[PDB]
Formats: C-alpha cells, sequence, structure tokens
DNA sequence: ATCTGTACATGTACAGAT
DNA sequence: ATCTGTACATGTACAGAT
DNA sequence: ATCTGTACATGTACAGAT
DNA sequence: ATCTGTACATGTACAGAT
C-alpha cells in the first residue's frame, strides 16, 4: 500500500547521476567565482543542505540546496524583539578596511545589501556560462536564497543560500532547544552545540523595523546530521544494523503536503519545513527504533498524521531549535488555513489517501 | 554482594584531587621541558590514556598512563615476520635537518636510542623538581614507558609512554580488527579508523634480531573512546539513559586478576590488558545494552569468567585490533601458567570469591 | 604598528558526595 | 535526589615576538 | 592553499534466492 | 509477493602534495 507509494517516490539512479553532474558544474563554477574573484565573499565555503543531501528527496532529483558559508569574525547579535530566530548583527569592533565595509550601516550588517551583492555576482557569473541552460529565478521577498533554474532537459532548481558562520556559543534562545537528550543523547547534543551556528539573510516581516538588515538562524547543518544519525541505536539503518521507517514517514508526509499544496492554493502558507519540524518532535516523543519498525509503517505514518493534526488544532508547532518560536502562530498562519489543511488531511486519512494515486 | 565489592573498589574524590594535582604538575613540567630548546622531541603532544581516564581504575588512584606522542610525517613500515603487531620504521626520505637523524640506524629508526634520550631528558628534569618526592623507576624490560614514582605521601606510578603518531591509514594487519559493526556500528568504526595510529618501543631484551629497532602498534586512544562510548544505544550510562554494568564487569575482572597476581608469582605473564581484550570481545559477542543490565551483574560477570576460562583452555586470545596476534600464544605464555590461572579462577568462582575479601 | 602561542574562559559528561 | 571536582573540548585575550 | 586520492557511508537496480 | 547479495553511483571527510 504505502510500500507502493514509496516505490513511486523513490529517485532513480540515472536521474540522480544526470542531475548531479550538472548542478555540480554550476555550483562549482559559482563557488570558484566567489573567491577566485577578489570579491568580498572570498573565503566562502560549500555546505550542501536539505532533502536531497538528507536522502529524503522524493519523486525526482529536481531541487538542490547549498549554503555558501562565510566565517565572519567576532560579531555581536541582538534579538529582533522576542522572536528567538531573528537578529541584527553588529560588529563588536569593526576591524575596518574589511571586505564588508559597504554592507554596514550604523555598526549594523545589512542583510539586504549583502544579499544583493551576492545575487549581483551570481547573476553576473550565470550570464558567463554557455554549456548549460541556467537562469536566475526572480527574487522572492522573504527568501534568503538566490535561486537558479536549470533545464537539463528537465527542470531543476538550486538554492544558493548565503550564510554567516559564527563560532561562539549558540544564542540563548536555543538553550532549551534541540531536546534530543533521551533519544540521541547528551554527548551528541553537547557536540552538536559545539558546532558553529549560521545566520541567514531572511528578512523579518511587518515592514515595520529593521526588516532589511535582519538575519535569521539556521541549523541546516545540525538537521542534516540528525537525519543521517537518527536512531537511538548506533547501527540504525547501517549495513550491520536494522532498518527503521523514520525517513520513509518523512517522505510520505512530505508527499501528502506536496500533493495537497499542488491542488489547493489555500495551503500556500504551509511548507515542508513544518513537516520536518513535526517529525523531529515525533522522533523525540518516540525515541526507540522499535517504535519505527518497518513492519509498522502504516501505524507510524498514522501517528505522525495525528500529531500533525494536533499541532494544527492547538495551533502550536515550536521550532525544534528555538522553543519560543511558534511556526503555527495565528500571526504566521491564518486559523482558517489550518482548519482547511486539517479537513483535507482528515479526508485523505479516512479514505485511504486517494491523492497518493493521482499525479 | 558484588555490589559491596564495587563499593570497596570505588575511588574517593579527596584522593583523586590529591593525586591529580601532583601528577598534573609533574606531567605539565615534563611536557614543557620536551617542548624547549632544540630537543629531538619538540612537537610532542600529550594524550592521557589507560584505566584512570577510562574510569575503570580501582582501589586507589595510584597509576596514571600518559602518552607523549610525536607526529612522524613521511613514514614507511616494514612488518616484523608476519606478527601483525611488530614493525620496523623507515624514513625512505632524507634528513633535511631531521631531529630524528640522531636515532637513525641506517635507514631505520632505533626504538632503544630514542627511548634512551627521552629517558635521559626526563631524568634530568625530574632532578630539577624540588617540590615533591618524585623519582624515575629502574627501566623494565619490554616497557615502552619511563615510569615515575611519586611519594605524594601515598605512592603513585606515572607511565610516560613515548609514541610515534602516524596519520596515514592503519596497517593491513588491523583490517579485520576492531569488529564493532554490529555493536557500535560502521559509521563509528570508519571514524575511529580515520584517527591516527600509534607505535611504541617494543624494548624487549630477549636477544633476537632487530631487538632495539622494533616498535609495537598502540590504540590506547581508540580504547579510551570505546570505554567512554560503549553502548549500542547512544544514551547508555547517560543521564537520560539507562545505566549498564559493562565497566563494573571490567572492574571486577581487573580486581580478581590483581588480587591473584599479588598472591601468586606464577601469574607474572598475565596482565590487565588480557582482561581488557577479553571483555572487548565479550562486548562484541553480546552487543545489546540489555545483555549488560545492572540487575544481572552476577550473570554478566560470570559469563565473562566463563569466556576468559576458555581463552586460557584453548590458548587463544586474539588482540582486538590485530586478529592474527594471539596474546595467549604458546610462545608468550606457558601452558602451565594458563592451567594455573584457570584453576585459580575456577576455584574463586566456585567458592564465593574469598579472594575478594582479602586485605 | 600587527601577530600569534600560550593559557585563561566557558561548558558539560562523568561519576563520587552528601 | 541534588551538588560538585576532574577531564576535556573549544573559544578568545593579550604579552611578547616581529 | 588548492587540489587529487582514498575509503566508505548513503543510496538505487536487478537477477536469483526464499 | 519479500529477502539477499553484488554491481553501480554520489556525497563527504581528510591526508598529503605542490
Ligand atoms: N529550509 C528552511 N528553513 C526554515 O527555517 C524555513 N522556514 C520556512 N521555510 C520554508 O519551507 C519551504 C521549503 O524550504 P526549502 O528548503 O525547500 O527551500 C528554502 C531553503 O533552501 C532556503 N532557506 C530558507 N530558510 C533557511 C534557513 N533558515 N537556513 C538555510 N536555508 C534556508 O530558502 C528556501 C526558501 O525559503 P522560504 O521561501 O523562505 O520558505 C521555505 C520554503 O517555502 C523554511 N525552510
Ligand atoms: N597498555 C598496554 N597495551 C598493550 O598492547 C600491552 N601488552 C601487554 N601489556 C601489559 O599490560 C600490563 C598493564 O598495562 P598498563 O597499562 O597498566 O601499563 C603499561 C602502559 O602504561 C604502557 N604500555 C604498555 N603497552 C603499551 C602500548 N601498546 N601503548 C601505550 N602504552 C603502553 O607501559 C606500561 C607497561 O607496559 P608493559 O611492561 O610492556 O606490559 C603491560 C603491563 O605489564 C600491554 N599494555
Ligand atoms: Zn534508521
Ligand atoms: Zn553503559
Amino acid at each position: 500500500k504505502l510500500k507502493k507509494v514509496l516505490d513511486k517516490l523513490r529517485l532513480k539512479r540515472k536521474d540522480i547521476s544526470e542531475a548531479a553532474e550538472t548542478v555540480n558544474k554550476v555550483v562549482e563554477r559559482l563557488l570558484r567565482r566567489m573567491q577566485k574573484r577578489e570579491s568580498e565573499f572570498k573565503g566562502v565555503e560549500q555546505l550542501n543542505t536539505g532533502s536531497y543531501y538528507e536522502h529524503v528527496k522524493i519523486s525526482a532529483p529536481n531541487e538542490f540546496d547549498v549554503m555558501f558559508k562565510l566565517e565572519v569574525p567576532r560579531i555581536e547579535l541582538q534579538e529582533y524583539y522576542e522572536t528567538g530566530a531573528f537578529y541584527l548583527v553588529k560588529f563588536k569592533r569593526i576591524p575596518r578596511g574589511n571586505p564588508l565595509s559597504h554592507f554596514l550601516e550604523g555598526e549594523v550588517l545589512s542583510a539586504t545589501k549583502m544579499l544583493s551583492k551576492f545575487r549581483k555576482i551570481i547573476k553576473e557569473e550565470v550570464k558567463e556560462i554557455k554549456d548549460i541552460d541556467v537562469s536566475v529565478e526572480k527574487e522572492k521577498p522573504g527568501s534568503p536564497a538566490v535561486t537558479l533554474l536549470i533545464r537539463n532537459p528537465e527542470e531543476i532548481s538550486v538554492d544558493i543560500i548565503l550564510a554567516l558562520e559564527s563560532k561562539g556559543s549558540w544564542p540563548i534562545s536555543t538553550k532549551e532547544g534541540l531536546p534530543i537528550q533521551g533519544w540521541l543523547g547528551t554527548k551528541v547534543r553537547t557536540n552538536l552545540r559545539r558546532e558553529p551556528f549560521y545566520l541567514v539573510p531572511k528578512n523579518a516581516k511587518d515592514g515595520n523595523s529593521f526588516q532589511g538588515e535582519t538575519w535569521r538562524l539556521s541549523f541546516s547543518h545540525t538537521e542534516k546530521y540528525i537525519l543521517n544519525n537518527h536512531g537511538i541505536e548506533k547501527t540504525c539503518c547501517e549495513s550491520s544494523g536494522a532498518k527503521c521507517c523514520r525517513k520513509e514517514c518523512l517522505k510520505l508526509m512530505k508527499y501528502l503536503l506536496e500533493q495537497l499544496k499542488k491542488e489547493f492554493q489555500e495551503l500556500d502558507a504551509f511548507c515542508s519545513y513544518h513537516v520536518k519540524t513535526a517529525i523531529f518532535h515525533m522522533w523525540t516523543q518516540d525515541p526507540q527504533d522499535s517504535q519505527w519498525d518497518p513492519r509498522n509503517l502504516s501505524s507510524c505514518f498514522d501517528k505522525l498524521l495525528a500529531f500533525f493534526l494536533e499541532c494544527l488544532r492547538t495551533e502550536k508547532l515550536d521550532h525544534y531549535f528555538i522553543p519560543k518560536f511558534n511556526l503555527f502562530s495565528q500571526e504566521l498562519i491564518d486559523r482558517k488555513s489550518k482548519e482547511f489543511l486539517s479537513k483535507k488531511i482528515e479526508y485523505e486519512r479516512n479514505n485511504g489517501f486517494p491523492i497518493f494515486d493521482k499525479l
């Protein structure tokens, strides 16, 4: 039943090969451009993130996410009023003459300006490439990405995401986040929090305050580690261990949402990150690998579904790394929208998911 | 029962404080002296190893192992007669002002010369210490250590072990070693094998060829890791996890052997590394954390005893990292000594462990 | 001036103490 | 059940080197 | 400092086994 | 139907070389 759907969603070796050689050509070229050109982004480094590199991409290999991360030195952060996830970045002491002088304002590092130069460089280099059909997608407000459209023959999107890499303690808003103690352990949590944290040029809204200079926290690196080290036993899904169905529940849920979203404009507010967050919480609630036995795929998916509905009903979905940050606040997502998704999901669930059969 | 014995073997904090303050001073001063002038050992680095840092030291904190390890860049290893564990080290390059030219014995690096110099410097530094009563112990045949004897009132041994560090991949003799795949897993094993490997002086005084140019492999770093990360579950012995009794079993077995060795000179051939190796094999054999439940301390200890007895009776105890290196070979330990230990352990096992009550 | 090796600063798992 | 000393990892300050 | 080489994890594919 | 085992492919870490 769901086995058949997973067979459908499973990427094909040839397709992965073909898509990857092309994306890697383009990304390589861009990345070389960033340092080989005496730019203000010299020293930038590649970190692949997201579904494809987490092995939870479904249907086709047509979306690739990449961070270009730049080690900015000692910076001071300021919480963009009690969101937890948004900040203004100032320099403790401006060492001066540095690459990012012209991105500053009043001791503040403007996300908009820096992103716009990043973008300008990217468009410029993209015009300079002749063996691949590749263009730059129109900018979306509220997006930290510069997105590329490649037509191999087939359509592939690539998000190039500029990120500041900071090596200090994680911000205090994350102190109670990443609650993996009973699941992946305290040693894993402590190690993960010894890793750098990332800031991303996503603008905060209202259109009120310092919208354009605002950055946002990102833990794409931590999420990648988790997705690939997801068991309570060290050998989960390893060649000398036993398979679980955690990844496949993520795939099915992502598929449900993708399908519902294709059909219904009313679901625009919702996204795959909501599903990823919800399953992270579920993996926390039920840490034992035995609670994700492949033979229990259906019930596992069902429990995931019920949890998601609960989140819609209570209108609460806390960011996994930032507890105070409610992804389903009435501010972010309209109540009517959550009732709508609730009803659609309940429909599909109660009728053996007809929408898994269509295209 | 055995729990009361473990209560007796538990180290006291006040003792730990006292011993560690002194040990750390002396080690600190030696490492610093090595790091000075134009000594051959400049660049040497410190790695604390063995029981005390594995948290399996018993009775008193009166023994400390510390590795002074030196990276040796270009390096070629020749195996010593298919023994798996023993090698000659050759620099197939030119000195270029090499600090180790002085120890070169025509293409090869001499263990005994290097050790001799290391030791001479240590002795010299120890003379300049007037705070505490610390002396250098008479050299022991077959020992890669310069041993210090500190009278901190209480007598304390500090083994300063000279080591060569190579960052290349491990020698082929270890390919089928470290069989942790069904226990700690493939990712863990790959990571450990990405770590450097060590070489320490064999320093036998037997009389055989290449006696003073023979080094032995060492993985005390890896062993430390395994001891501190010993569960199939990432949360084993953590604060949101379940305690197991693996280390407690190691403690009991170490204690049985120590008591017997102090009573009977017949057991000089045996050492604690034998029980460490046996228990690593047991942990591979019985990988589930539920096979080391604290409630089953007697059973677990007993199965360990049973296993160990067979090793004596079949004359086989494979080095965990080097399969073909048999620690109980006829050539290392006499059948009489093995029979003697077998009978001692059998007796102990079948009559309440009276030796646990001694002293 | 600027640079950087050394060692202090901070955090927490582990396991003894109370 | 909580409190707490050691070992250990990583971030960062500044003296003395350049 | 930038790059290639090596090893092995993560995947898919598909013929022969259960 | 599912499992197993071999072949096939990419992603990622990091030693070591110029
Ligand atoms: N990845 C991610 N992290 C979030 O915290 C987040 N919050 C909302 N969303 C939305 O989920 C959807 C799917 O994300 P995808 O990864 O496929 O592409 C994302 C991703 O490649 C990148 N991106 C967005 N936020 C971040 C982030 N915090 N860190 C790194 N990359 C990010 O920009 C793309 C678009 O972001 P948005 O147009 O703002 O909204 C996304 C998107 O609609 C998020 N997506
Ligand atoms: N650690 C260790 N690794 C071995 O492969 C080995 N083979 C035999 N032995 C013997 O176990 C006994 C207890 O070891 P301990 O750790 O307390 O002190 C050891 C330890 O501090 C150190 N040492 C010995 N072998 C090594 C080694 N291979 N690597 C690092 N250090 C070592 O020098 C001390 C004396 O060594 P030996 O007199 O050669 O024989 C030892 C010892 O009699 C070994 N011990
Ligand atoms: Zn798994
Ligand atoms: Zn344990």
